[PDB]
């Protein structure tokens, strides 16, 4: 299965608390260069998981208006910035075996970063810029390979 793990866009340094930070036109302009990028390479996104956190969502929001997207997506509670690692990654080893082709993960730092870390042996959990995306290979045991990373800076 393939698993696309990205980090929200660039969000607002000033809101009423962090949860409900809005993202920036930067944010939704880097996000949208990435989708288009993602088009490109002929990617079929079959499930989508999203942290409940506004900046992920609007980030989901500027995604699926260039990338073709499923009509619902998973809000997980765990994929908050202090989400719990092992059970996203349980979650993922379920879809797997349930068969599902591809995911989109959109997440937050550090979170983003354990993740590869948990999915894929022998790797230190990479860094991540706003609206990175990284590809991870994952099979029926949990067991990952982290195929690459691409971001905003590298696309300009
Ligand atoms: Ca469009």
């Amino acid at each position: 299965m393939q698993v696309f793990i990205m980090r929200h866009g660039d969000a607002a340094l000033d809101a009423a608390s962090d949860s409900v930070r809005p993202l920036t036109t930067n944010g939704c302009d880097e996000s949208r260069l990435m989708a288009n990028w993602l088009k490109g390479q002929k990617v079929e996104i079959e499930r989508v998981l999203v942290s409940p956190f506004l900046r992920a969502e609007q980030t989901l929001e500027e995604v699926g208006d260039c990338l073709n997207l499923p009509s619902s997506a998973e809000v997980l509670p765990e994929l908050t910035p202090c989400g719990d690692v092992g059970l996203v990654s349980a979650y993922l080893q379920a879809l797997t075996n349930e068969g599902v082709a591809s995911v989109l993960v959109i997440s937050h730092l550090p979170l983003v970063g354990y993740l590869v870390a948990e999915l894929c042996p022998g790797e230190t959990p990479p860094m991540f810029t706003t609206s990175a995306i990284a590809s991870v290979t994952l099979d029926e045991s949990g067991n990952g390979t982290f195929n690459w990373q691409m971001s905003p800076c590298n696309l300009k």
